[PDB]
């Protein structure tokens, strides 16, 4: 019912917060071992 309504949504968007941010430092990794790769 409504509490567990509620709990999927909450499940759901506290997934795209923590995609978005894995997505975005993994391609700061890539740039992070790109720059270091020109010491």
């Amino acid at each position: 019912g409504s509490n567990e309504k509620v709990e999927l949504q909450e499940l759901n968007d506290r997934f795209a917060n923590y995609i978005d941010k894995v997505r975005f430092l993994e391609q700061q990794n890539k740039i992070l071992l790109a720059e270091l790769e020109q010491l």
